[PDB]
């Protein structure tokens, strides 16, 4: 008999021929065959063989089965041999053995180089967390890409990850099959496979899911070079698996047949979302024709914390504060590579420019993630997400903090199906969703700004309308009721902004106006509630800024002066919207106390001077900036979701 | 001061009144309001207060925070008391409280009725397993809605989930509020919930996500009735949660807000498939105007297995064989009701009327799952599923057994994306993909049978093609080579059926069938590989049935006599399809062999007398069975996919 099977029957008469492919395992019936008379046997194999009975004689039970495997391939045909000696009160049986390997791999204990997988079954599974396994695939996020055969820079290729095939056996078996490295359809437009001939061929990828490559001689080795095309999405597990089938070349009327399946899997690393208490790296900047006030403080400010400024060019084509509301600067990692990359949710239809390319530095990646709703002050774009610190909740890790989106408490606007699913989807941020509907922008970073300190490692600073009140009054109390909100703005600059300078005592006499704060105040604390039990802070985390609000056009909270939460976090440097609140001698309340509150902890606080630009409204053009920070150095893999 | 929040600025001068929701937790800032003096602290509550100081005096540190809970809900405003008292080398803090209780309560601890959660924090959490939690949804399977206010008999009702909802106050507090039951727009198309008026009125659904109700006195009860729409699928988890918002109602210049939100969550339990190892119920019956063979032997061994025969009318807007290829017989299950059905998986356009109806017996369900490809020989349909019995493998544990599907393994005909993530949606079954596209139905069933055992509780029956060319080999050895395959069968009955009788000699020398075989062979040893590996199983466990197949129109196999694998399972009594071997002295080989196999084991062997039946080609009418059994006893919830 000649075989390629699990289970072979050995026969008194007949020595059966057999392929072992190298990693997998036979079993022999040795009682099938054995005489009536046999009452016990011995079993005895070659150099290449590890025989298995049940893990010298041994007795004949009524089914008597015996494991073989092979340890490295056979140079030539029927090389090895396996003998069954049957004892009675009588036989023989023998198997030839010929040994192959057929094997695909990759870097799956995510050391950074391919390794041999130490069992063919727990390759296909990946395995999340430190004691796990499986090879991680980074998207494409060539900005190029934004809008068959291909050269690959040495800069480029290591973006790519590995994956060998392995072929070893005597030629004249070898030459018997056909080799397929193939995956699913829907897997094949998730990835791309390339083979360099540096110029590297397409093998795998949407329009390709299965290529053939013919087995000449006794071995073949071949290494592919993969990257992903899209991250996890609502349709995306982001598992893709490649496989290699032997297949036996056919006699016409008879169909070819696969005899063996070796396969690998991956896992497309998530898109990482990086907070402000991350270390700044680069500034972009998108000036709109402006200098002083934000684009010089910020850039200032830059200089300063040992950041670099990108200039960005405006977008004729798309709202104002675009880089800040459409934009997002994230990362993905790979034990081999980190990409960092800005994702952008383009809220304009038809888009054929995209300038943004002109200022992204040397090897920074670009990726386009759709979503549905596009009108002004849209909740539906990657703007309208702020990244909390590493933090850990009720004994959960969370080493790379919890994503926070703004969406309606009222059962409004909010994210799309679409873009809430693209997070849920990355896994290791676990979004929390936050209440920010109320706010015009639906921003959270108008209510919230985490601070890095030098403990779990940051402060969250919350606006806080009864605070501001609370120093008015003292104020007020003192003798300096006199004293004016928007002191120091030209009346033009408060007319055309839909503000005008109070005194403190007509501040504190205005029922309206603390109506509306009330109410803010009330959003902002069913708020600070998910965000202690979601991020798992205590009340000596939470610093309360004094910050006041009003409702604008049901209608929506807009600050009322500079909104003070929304900073440019540098590590210690602090670049605060400077507020213009009622000074006292020659300095302003609010630039008093939050230096008061914030210079003890070791921040320094810049106040940036630009009323027209914190004061802008919604869809409105002004200078606004975007930082990429240094990714975690946690590696994403090791925690367990 | 008056107050709703999770924290509180404490007032020397005026003392706070607040709001205390039952089962949250109030932070309360005694340092702020600390006079500079001070050096240490006392504080006391009354009854229904519950103080703790970091878990009898306290040092005042800078920052002090005191938490303080509510046991019961207050009688009346102001009914509770916080104070504290500074001492120095000199002032009082106070703080009302009022507790209300706004809660939204399931059987979350999965034991048939609706129980108080321990905390507002983990009742939004469904964990898996003996040692979780989560309340459960079953779907509404009702037949008649297979094609605002209702009526529910107490027979359906039991089908429905409990959600209560309850609400104690001051009158006077409760009336400021109003009271909105919902879930998001997304969630409210998979769930329906009712209020009864017996009459229950539709309070949420696909067309409302929010329901209105008011608050009038100091205490509301209302019991809410949940049902599921959908099954888990490729875009539903299975999870839907509800809320309970405590909404302020308003000045018409200031929005409304909202103040608190109490949340449950539900897992819709998965539709589940049952193995041919469980019991028999009830075996339905398509007769297609038969009587003699299927219809009569099947009926017969029904009544022998203690099973009720229920007729099932043709339909003929659809191709022959649906009641098996186009229908299951799963169950789904919650801690109050196990609710068994038929998942029908329609293959025909438009269809007006639903003949099953007519044959399901009072309370089992009927569901409709969507498919893609319809043509002849399609594998998109819920026939093309087999389930395995109980397993564990590597220690882990499939305590419902593990769907299996075909698939194909040429890099052919395939399940559709849509329901092949329908099956992996269900979690508890863990697919397995099996190679069946070289068979012409596409059917594991021609194959591979489980049968129950009185160990693993089962054997797993194989086709082998080289069986039967060894039990034909040894009968032409012993003088029977004239012995005559189709014996006993009418000539005209051959023909007509693309067969011819054939001596054990002709069958031996046609070398065309012999290649035939040995392809079909190899795809039976790919899919043997499989199932040892997902399945744990080994060599003991599998019993090889002689069978041959033939190529036909690549040419795909069908049995060459009636497949011995298709099985009708009814504990030990097995309906087997006789096979018209070749005849020894009045007897058949192939069911003396198979007799001489599973005898010794309890079966008791019944040869099903159809030749024309078993010979039926792919969409050709004829007569079938499908068998509803006991689900299985093992909870689905206390399993850990
Ligand atoms: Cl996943
Ligand atoms: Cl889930």
């Amino acid at each position: 008999a000649m075989e390629f099977q699990s289970i072979i029957h050995l026969s008194l008469d007949s020595p059966v021929h057999a392929v072992c492919v190298l990693g997998t395992e036979i079993c022999l019936d040795l009682s099938g065959c054995a005489p009536q008379k046999c009452q016990c046997f011995t079993i005895h194999g070659s150099g290449r063989v590890l025989i298995d009975v049940a893990n010298i004689w041994w007795p004949l039970s009524d089914p008597t089965y015996a494991t073989v495997k092979m340890t490295s391939p056979s140079p030539s045909v029927d090389a090895d041999k396996v003998s069954v000696t049957y004892y009675g009160p009588v036989g023989t049986a023998v198997l030839y053995l010929t040994g192959i390997e057929v094997s695909l791999e990759v870097d799956i204990y995510r050391n950074g180089q391919v390794e041999m997988s130490s069992d063919k079954q727990a390759k296909k599974k990946w395995i999340w967390g430190p004691s796990g396994w499986g090879a991680i695939l980074l998207v494409n996020c060539n900005p190029a890409d934004v809008g068959t055969k291909k050269v690959i820079f040495s800069e480029e290729i290591t973006n790519l990850s590995q994956m060998t095939l392995n072929v070893q056996g005597p030629s004249c078996i070898l030459k018997k099959y056909r080799l397929v490295l193939h995956t699913s359809k829907e897997e094949s437009k998730k990835a791309r496979v390339y083979w360099p001939q540096s110029t590297f061929e397409l093998v795998l990828g949407p329009d390709q899911h299965a290529y053939t490559l013919a087995l000449l001689g006794n071995h073949l080795k071949e290494t592919f070079y993969v990257e992903a095309i899209a991250f996890p999405s609502a349709e995306f597990s982001g598992l893709i698996s490649y496989s290699v089938s032997l297949v036996e070349e056919s006699d016409p009327s008879i169909p070819e047949t696969v005899l063996y399946k070796d396969t690998v899997v991956f896992r497309v690393a998530p898109c990482v979302f990086i907070p402000c208490t991350q270390v700044p790296l680069e500034v972009y900047l998108c000036r709109e024709l402006q200098l002083q006030g934000f684009v010089d403080t910020v850039t200032k400010l830059s200089e300063k914390s040992n950041s670099q400024v990108a200039s960005v060019y405006e977008d004729p084509n798309r709202l104002g504060r675009w880089l800040q509301d459409e934009m997002a600067f994230c990362y993905t990692q790979a034990p081999h590579k980190t990409t960092s990359l800005i994702l952008d949710t383009p809220q304009a239809a038809d888009l054929d420019e995209f300038p943004m390319k002109y200022s992204l530095s040397p090897g920074i990646g670009y990726m386009i993630q759709d979503t549905e709703d596009h009108k002004v002050a849209s909740m539906d774009s990657i703007g309208n997400l702020m990244v909390s610190p590493p933090v850990k909740v009720q004994g959960k890790e969370y080493p790379l903090g919890r994503v926070l989106i703004g969406s309606s408490f009222y059962p409004g606007r909010a994210m799309s199906k679409t873009l809430r699913d693209f997070l849920y989807a990355q896994q290791v941020q676990a979004p929390v969703e936050l209440y920010s509907d109320w706010l015009m922008t639906g921003h959270v970073d108008e209510f919230m700004c985490f601070i890095p300190t030098d403990k779990k490692g940051f402060l969250l600073l919350l606006a806080s309308p009864s605070a501001c009140y609370k120093l008015f009054r003292e104020k007020q109390k003192e003798g300096y009721g006199d004293a004016l909100l928007f002191d120091e703005l030209r009346a033009d600059q408060l007319l055309s902004n839909g503000r005008e300078a109070k005194t403190i005592d007509q501040l504190l006499a205005d029922e309206s106006l603390k109506k509306q704060n009330e109410y803010v105040e009330k959003c902002i604390h069913l708020n600070r509630d998910i965000l202690k039990t979601e991020l798992g802070l205590v009340e000596q985390d939470i610093i309360e800024i004094p910050q006041l609000f009003c409702l604008e056009k049901r209608s929506f909270a807009r600050p009322y002066f500079p909104d003070l939460l929304r900073m440019i976090v540098m590590g210690k440097n602090l670049g605060i919207p400077k507020p213009f609140g009622p000074q006292i001698k020659g300095t302003c309340c609010l630039e008093e106390k939050i230096c008061c509150l914030l210079e003890p902890l070791g921040f320094k606080c810049t106040f940036i001077n630009d009323f027209d630009c914190y004061l802008t409204e919604v869809g409105d053009i002004c200078a606004c900036a975007n930082i990429r920070r240094v990714p975690f150095a946690f590696k994403w893999w090791k925690m367990v979701p």
